């Protein structure tokens, strides 16, 4: 242990020693003991004293009145601010408590009549609790705020919390983070209680601040709260919150006629739209808020009227990109060999070592306009995503490549060695199939990126997806296990052996590429039938062959089989988390000559400047 | 029959007729039919007799008493106790029922009040009724230990053993096995039942015997109650059993803060822990208590803090003394052939005969000091195991073996070669390749036994031990069946024929080596396109294809499709079973220097020497 750095954790441990030595100042004095129960007997003893420490702090700084909230003796309390009065005046002052008062614990204590006894004795409830047992984080239960009103909203008490408001609470204050209360109702862990704690707490501002007037408030980072149920995926209170925000128009029996205001769903301008918030995230319950009657209509209305012309004519050209492409580079310039066939005895058999600059003739004129065009079309690719990561951040835009696929990796890696192949061609020199041999294969890998436009094939390749970086990745860690092995096992056996006969290794790099296909089986097998083999070789061949061949292979495709039926009802969501994510971009990177807007807009219809989606149904 | 030896189990057998040759002298005796049923007025009459046997013995040695106390005739029983006082002072005392009196009896009737006309008897209750129908087995139904209240123990009867215990009984006594009663509340089957058994129980001991004072004794063997709950697999009771041994601290609304004892559940020592008695079982529901709220938070704390590093550490040392290994083994030295390619023609295609003991130049002391490092870490591979089986038993030591994986054999069988592969370098042996060749593939093959420590490629390493000790073994007694039958009978075809076409098989040794690979499909198969084949070659070339093949090896991965639904839920705390069965190997080899104590220690705080853990969480 010389260079330990980042992997401690011992703060978890320090506050655990912060939480021992409490106890024991706490057992150390006596008053703490009777702060500890009721012990009013001797309690009476304690304040007809001379030097009875009642500014005193504990070891994370308490007082006898912050141990009476935590142990709520109400009948004890009554006792401490006799000879106190000043002892309701002080919060907790350590790093992990700071600015807790007793009101605020007693508000945690949630059933209590000593608020009211508190707040007879003047108690502010100004306070911001902001210690950093209070900031949101995995490693906290929960997460309050920093504010008495608050901390009740969260334990749904309505007869502590309207006698907050009764004396002089600011519902609209906000956190370090500028969280208010209504933010902190829709992190809560049960979705139920909060609907009530918001329908009453809407009831209480009434005011004449039209400035986002009691909710709609973002925060530092810029989050309303309606647009956070989306985010933190509230599936209970987005129907809820969506009441006052859907109008009616008329019904007609089983059936009726609403409205939606749609403002803040779609993108407007330049700002972050609700779907745009959708997506970019890791939380997996939020995706399934695409199936309600607001969300999936706007989708299934403009994707189906725009996005599939859209889709396939951006589908069409992209394919005409790479056959001119494959039409250039199946006709590269070439000479015969000029160097005699000189150093190896049989082991050379190219006999071409192709052309350089002298390329002057009327059928090279229709390949120089053919990779022409290739190569200005990769500068295109090279500046509409270049752009994008000089403010997409660096893991920013890694956290679009796992949800949405690993593609706008490998669009740039299709071009960049297309800048590569016009260099190397500049300069003539001697590799050109290795910079194309990845150039070609890595265009025609991207035209799966638009084989997500059909219901057929789409949600297919998602799975692909999920065995690559899934269980065909954890079958390579044990496959070069296996190969490394025996391919080195196998060399020595034809090590004293010639090689004229039975060449499928001969050497040690060449054995690896020989036993790796011997383990796929895609190859024929060695035998001679006429001289035998070493000894060794007939134990080792067939014992290879069981364990990898009938074992290993045919475990990996059971596998596999599990996992279908257990990601079957998932992935209709992820083929439409597929359109979605297309439909934003499609319609962001594309201008207002094109893309009508959604909806219907006001301005003619007395109802705003505004754009209205409707729908009808039977309610049945 | 002349040799039979162990093979009857005819005790089973011989209680049998020990069954039935009582009920016989139940029959013949008169007396016996008034001790099977009342029969009162008959009974009037039996004890006004000369010569009735009062004290005489059934089969087994029973007398009216015992049959009464079996068919539960309790106004019958009220006659026995008149003229024979001795009567109630007499156990069984045959082979198989020993040491059992009536008050024992009366005690399995569970329902009765004939106990207290017993106990009116002045009945002793210090009897141990050890005879070979009370001893654990998996041929008796009941367990029940020695002792009348013990017995009292297992029926659930309050009413008889606050009776049984205010006649002066021993709690504390114990069994031939050295098992009090607290021990025999664990094993039984019912497990709700025992709780209040318990519970009840520990309010009569409060005695001033301050040694292990009421249940913290162990057995011969060394096993306390608390941890017998954890070796039999009691679910129920060690939440129960958990509450004493659990302190509180606080409470915060729906938060709490507890801490637990901890103190006989890791290694503090040298002695037996809790965890060491988990993994050393073969009972399957006793894995299943690393699911609870003391037990998987020292697990998951130590190995998240400690082992991750330890293990990934040895994890990368293993694999640089392989590749060094790899590097000497692909080096050897070698001359070319001598002996001028005398006798076989066209049979040998070896022409190197390696080299010996001339060994000096500035090439070879690289492999030198290469082939020097490995001999001494095998050595030291056979300095940390070869000690463990002089303590750990034989069947002991391969009782570890089927839980945890097989690779504690092979590692010692790795370096069992390279014991080899340096005597016959020394002694310039023929035979070089064949020990080196296990020697290279035994080393990588525990490669994988590093590959439990992620969850990424950790639990799919289990099945493949449950499919090599599984479904290819018994996959391997029928494909054996085939092939030696087809090869045979592919033998006899080309017998009468040339073998310099077609040379598949041309002598039955390599014949099965050849029918074995169109077993796999891994070869190529038999055409020569220019001669027709024997007329039976078609038509069993063909059914064996079908058989096999299309049959025989799509069954095979079939089944094991079959496997692995019906395992995935059992798997992932197989693989929680890896680590801790890591654990306790890691922590116990590494010395005091290394690995800081887990918990928090005592000694300052008040609170004993003991060693504190604690949890915080939300109750909701
Ligand atoms: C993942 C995993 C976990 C535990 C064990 C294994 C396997 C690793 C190597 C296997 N052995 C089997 C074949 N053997 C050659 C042989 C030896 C004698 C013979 O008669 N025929 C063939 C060489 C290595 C054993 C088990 C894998
Ligand atoms: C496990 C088990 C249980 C019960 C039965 C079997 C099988 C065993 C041998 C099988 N036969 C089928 C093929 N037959 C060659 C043949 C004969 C006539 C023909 O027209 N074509 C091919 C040779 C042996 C029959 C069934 C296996
Ligand atoms: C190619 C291949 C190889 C191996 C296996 C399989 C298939 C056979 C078993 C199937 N599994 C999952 C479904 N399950 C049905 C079921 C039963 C009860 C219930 O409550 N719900 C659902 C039955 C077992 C799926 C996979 C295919």
């Amino acid at each position: 242990f010389c260079r330990w750095f980042q992997r401690r954790e011992s703060w978890a441990q320090s506050r655990d020693e912060q939480n021992l030595l409490q106890q024991k100042r706490i057992w150390e004095s006596p008053l703490l003991l009777a702060a500890k129960d009721n012990d009013v007997q001797a309690l009476n003893k304690l304040l007809k004293y001379e030097d009875c420490k009642v500014h005193q702090r504990g070891a994370m700084g308490e007082t006898a009145l912050h141990i009476a909230a935590l142990y709520d003796n109400l009948e004890a309390a009554m006792v401490l601010m006799e000879a106190a009065p000043e002892l309701v005046f002080e919060p907790m002052t350590s790093e992990l408590y700071e600015g807790q008062t007793a009101l605020h614990i007693a508000v945690v204590n949630q059933n209590m009549n000593l608020v009211r006894a508190l707040l007879a004795r003047r108690a502010s409830v100004s306070a911001r609790a902001t210690g950093t047992a209070f900031r949101r984080s995995p490693c906290n239960l929960i997460y309050f705020g920093e504010h008495p009103l608050s901390f009740a909203a969260c334990v749904n008490s309505e007869e502590i919390v309207r006698l907050l408001i009764e004396h002089g609470a600011d519902i609209r204050a906000q956190d370090s983070l500028g969280n208010t209360v209504l933010h902190i109702l829709i992190l809560q862990p049960n979705k139920t209680f909060a609907c009530q704690m918001y329908n009453l707490l809407l009831s209480y501002d009434r005011h004449g601040d039209h400035l986002q007037p009691l909710d709609l408030v973002p925060n530092h980072q810029g989050l309303t709260p309606f647009k956070l149920a989306g985010v933190e995926g509230n599936t209970v209170m987005f129907q809820h919150l969506m009441q006052k925000r859907k109008h009616t128009q008329w019904t007609y029996g089983p059936l009726t006629s609403t409205l939606y205001d749609l403002t803040e769903i779609d993108s407007s301008g330049d700002e972050q739209s609700l779907l745009e918030l959708i997506i970019t995230t890791k939380k997996r319950e939020a995706r399934q808020i695409l199936d309600q009657t607001p969300v999936k209509e706007l989708v299934s209305l403009k994707w189906k009227r725009y996005g599939r012309p859209y889709f396939c004519m951006l589908g069409a050209i992209y394919l005409l990109y790479i056959i001119c492409f494959t039409m250039c580079c199946i006709y590269r310039p070439l000479k015969p060999r000029t160097n005699n066939r000189t150093s190896p005895r049989d082991n050379t058999l190219l006999q071409q070592k192709l052309l350089q600059e002298a390329y002057m003739t009327p059928k090279d004129d229709i390949r120089l306009v053919g990779e022409l065009v290739t190569v200005i079309g990769a500068i295109i690719i090279l500046l509409v995503e270049v752009p994008d990561i000089f403010r997409m951040g660096v893991t920013r835009f890694f956290g679009q490549t796992i949800l949405g696929g690993p593609f706008h990796v490998l669009i740039i890696t299709y071009a960049f060695m297309v800048l590569v192949t016009m260099v190397m061609r500049l300069i003539s020199a001697s590799g050109e199939v290795v910079p194309m041999s990845f150039a070609l294969v890595l265009g025609w890998c991207n035209v799966m990126y638009f084989a997500r436009g059909f219901q057929m094939l789409g949600p297919f390749t998602i799975m692909i997806q999920k065995m690559i970086f899934g269980d065909l990745m954890r079958f390579c860690w044990l496959m070069a296990v296996v190969i490394l092995g025996f391919a080195s096992a196998f060399y020595i056996i034809f090590q004293t052996e010639d090689p004229e006969e039975l060449g499928h290794f001969y050497d040690y790099p060449m054995a690896l590429f020989s036993t790796f296909e011997l383990f796929l089986t895609i190859i024929d097998g060695p035998a001679n039938y006429n001289v035998d083999l070493p000894f060794m070789y007939s134990i080792t061949y067939a014992a290879f062959a069981i364990i990898a061949t009938l074992l290993m292979l045919n475990l990996l495709i059971a596998m596999m089989g599990d996992t279908h039926w257990r990601v079957a009802h998932e992935r209709d969501e992820l083929w439409r988390a597929q359109i979605v994510a297309t439909t934003v971009m499609l319609e962001r990177k594309l201008p207002r000559c094109l893309w009508p807007r959604s909806g219907i807009c006001g301005r003619e219809y007395g109802l705003g400047d505004r754009w209205f989606l409707r729908v009808e149904d039977r309610q049945d």
